[PDB]
């Protein structure tokens, strides 16, 4: 095409030179004068945009910045001007599949030049563009930034407050815009919002600044492509930081006091009682916040997310309400049910009846006999049904939760079922018949452990016990065992090889036994009597005793592995984890509660401003002490009869 | 100190005992089929197009500035 116009603007555009530019300029007039049948569209912009990518002139004039920018971005704009492209020429996008939207403002305000903004405005750029390229990207950590694609909201993830400013001063700014994920820029901020505490946090502080710059109540209210308000959109991503801002939200002024979170039913001194919209944070409603939270297994922080006020006392107040006293009753039910499994088969009062059968309910029973024979076949028909729905719900959950939860559910429906397939191996009568009963009753003392949950140390021992099972017996175990093993065959010398002075008349297994009398020894049901041979046993005990020895320090730096920051984190941890693995039981009991006679917590209907008198539910709190001021907030009194 | 040092210099003792492992893989590795890491060979400032070789990170948020580095844009197809 002998592109040598084309090629020469965009080096000395990206130079930022003027007087260069300047005589590019007349020359393409003269270049314009040359053919007029599509006279100033359709060939200036086969010049001043690339044919691959759709890069346009005054983008290139902003990926590149030198001090002359400010004029060059002036001049490009005149030359726009002078021949009346500009709106094609200001609102020109990539035609590149990787940044479908990528406009010169955005360019513009990714640069961070705030006066260069507000002339592009002024020469008409659209403020409500949409880049909708490959920078997306699931793969997130590289080639993303997802910042919701609008040009509002690339100043506000960016730390551009006066740009913000600029744009929503805007009239023809979208605010209420939404993304091709169906976000709006409230989304957008929860998206981006990282759990770093205060990077002079500009977020919290601008998620602040849109909705009172602007805004009813109706954008919070607004769902993406997956139908999360932002909310629950800060909840599912666990951005902890910017979710203490919108559970509290408490705003000290009266045009726009109705968009708070936080209330005050009343301020007297230092006493003063606070009230909390809660409407979609109680599980109340579809997917609430509770219900997004502590069902959540991706996040890291959910113990960092329980801790903040509405939540938190929303929990205590249906633990104490509620779910204690569950908890103590649905405990001393599976209590009686492994009593009642113990006392059938091993009870025996005297004399059985020539090997019996345990939950057989033979012809003639007294009732309190045979009941409690009802009572395991009906309470392991009531947990078998129980987590059988759970399969049909819990399909992400237990590979994702690989160590931390929901394994309970397992070892219950496998204890209950084995109950049953005993019931069920009675009928046909194989071989295993008191084999699948007993590892169901083994079963059914190990889940203990989940009632181990309630008091508040007991867990905190009853998870340091699944911390070690899952996490660090197989490690002690697999040098434990290379010791046994190494030994074992050093032993096993001592044994069928050398002296033995009389044996060769006992049992079997020459290698099994030498292990086995080198591995009672851990118990301390120590033999010495598998030692008596002929002048090695001076040999003999001088290694067993490096056995000892060797299998102390495997013992003596177990404890040392569990040490490190024992301080602080393994004792901290473990009650974090306990909390939020007592917190996913409590929930799961309001799933257990029938739907009628929910008559419980949810405080009273106050007003908010407005003219219903019940306009949203209710939480009651006792805040406190030093930093006064002169309240101006609510009733101006105490509760109230 | 076993709340820091005990546990602390047992680690880096560690992740020094395997990077020499690592090491020593590679000279057991034979030279032919060494097609692996040292990322593409982009330009640097000079005529060469290829001029170094490369590795690429992920670097992230607060101190902006407003950058003159680079060619602008996302790595590219
Ligand atoms: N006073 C709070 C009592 O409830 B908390 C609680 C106690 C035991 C089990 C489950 C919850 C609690 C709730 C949220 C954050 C921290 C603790
Ligand atoms: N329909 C199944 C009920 O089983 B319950 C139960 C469910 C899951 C795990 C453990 C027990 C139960 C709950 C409260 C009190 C008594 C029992």
């Amino acid at each position: 095409k002998k592109k040598r116009l084309k090629k020469r603007i965009f080096a000395a555009v990206s130079e930022g030179c003027v007087e260069e530019l300047r005589e590019l300029l007349q020359d393409l007039q003269d270049l314009c004068r040359r053919r007029r049948g599509l006279d100033v569209p359709d060939f200036l912009m086969h010049k001043l945009t690339a044919s691959d990518t759709g890069k346009t002139c005054l983008m290139k004039a902003l990926l590149n910045i030198n001090p002359n920018t400010k004029e060059i971005v002036r001049i490009l704009l005149a030359f726009a001007e002078e021949n009346d492209i500009l709106d094609r020429f200001i609102n020109a996008e990539y035609t590149e599949e990787a940044y479908e939207g990528q406009t010169a403002l955005n360019i513009a305000i990714e640069r961070r030049q705030g006066d260069i903004t507000a002339v592009l405005i002024a020469a008409g750029a659209d403020v409500n563009a949409h880049a909708k390229g490959v920078f997306f990207n699931p793969k997130y950590q590289h080639e993303g930034f997802y910042f919701g694609e609008t040009p509002l909201a690339l100043a506000a993830c960016t730390n551009q407050p006066e740009i913000v400013q600029l744009l929503m001063e805007n009239e023809q700014t979208d605010i209420t815009s939404q993304d091709s994920r169906g976000n709006n820029i409230l989304h957008a901020l929860v998206t981006v919002a990282e759990d770093f505490k205060t990077q002079n946090d500009f977020v919290k502080r601008m998620y602040d600044m849109i909705l009172l710059r602007s805004g009813n109540w109706e954008l919070e209210t607004m769902r993406n492509n997956d139908g999360l308000t932002p909310l629950q959109l800060a909840a599912k991503m666990g951005k902890a930081e910017i979710l203490k801002y919108i559970l509290s939200r408490e705003i000290k002024e009266k045009p726009l006091r109705s968009l708070s979170r936080k209330f005050t039913d009343w301020a007297y001194g230092p006493v003063s009682s606070s009230l909390y919209d809660l409407t979609n944070v109680d599980t109340t409603t579809d997917n609430s916040v509770l219900e997004i939270i502590v069902y959540n297994t991706n996040i890291d922080n959910r113990h960092e997310m329980l801790t903040l006020e509405p939540l938190h006392t929303l929990l205590h107040t249906k633990w104490k309400k509620f779910a204690k006293y569950m908890f103590f009753l649905s405990f001393c039910f599976y209590f009686f049910y492994n009593i009642t499994l113990t006392l059938v088969s091993y009870y025996r009062p005297r004399e059985d009846e020539d090997l019996p059968h345990p939950l057989a309910l033979t012809h003639k029973m007294s009732w309190l006999q045979l009941l409690g024979r009802m009572f395991v076949l009906i309470w392991a028909t009531c947990i078998s049904v129980k987590e059988g729905i759970a399969i049909f719900l819990l399909r992400p959950s237990d590979l994702q939760s690989i160590l931390s939860d929901a394994w309970f559910h397992f070892v219950f429906f496998v204890q209950a079922v084995l109950v049953i397939l005993s019931v069920f191996l009675y009928l046909f009568a194989y071989k295993e018949y008191l084999a699948c009963l007993v590892l169901a009753m083994a079963l059914g003392w190990a889940n203990m452990l989940y009632y181990t949950r309630g008091f508040q140390s007991m867990g905190m021992y009853s998870v340091m016990i699944q911390k070690v099972i899952l996490h660090d017996v197989l490690k002690f175990l697999f040098v434990y065992i290379l010791f046994l093993l190494g030994f074992g065959v050093a032993l096993a010398s001592l044994i069928e090889k050398c002296s033995k002075d009389k044996k060769d008349c006992s049992s079997y297994g020459s290698f099994s036994d030498a292990v086995l009398e080198l591995f009672k020894l851990t118990i301390g049901l120590g033999d010495l009597n598998i030692q008596q041979n002929s002048t090695y046993p001076i040999l003999f005990l001088f290694l067993l005793i490096t056995y000892v020895i060797l299998t102390f320090v495997l013992l003596l730096n177990m404890l040392i592995a569990l040490m490190g920051e024992t301080v602080e984190n393994v004792s901290k941890e473990s009650e974090r984890i306990w909390r939020l693995q007592r917190a996913r039981t409590i929930l799961e009991f309001e799933k257990m509660l029938p739907e009628w006679l929910r008559s419980r917590f949810r405080m009273g209907e106050l007003c908010k401003v407005a003219d219903e008198d019940f306009r949203l539910c209710l939480r009651i709190n006792e805040v406190k002490w030093t930093e006064w001021k002169t309240h101006v907030s609510f009733l101006n009194e105490d509760p109230g009869p």
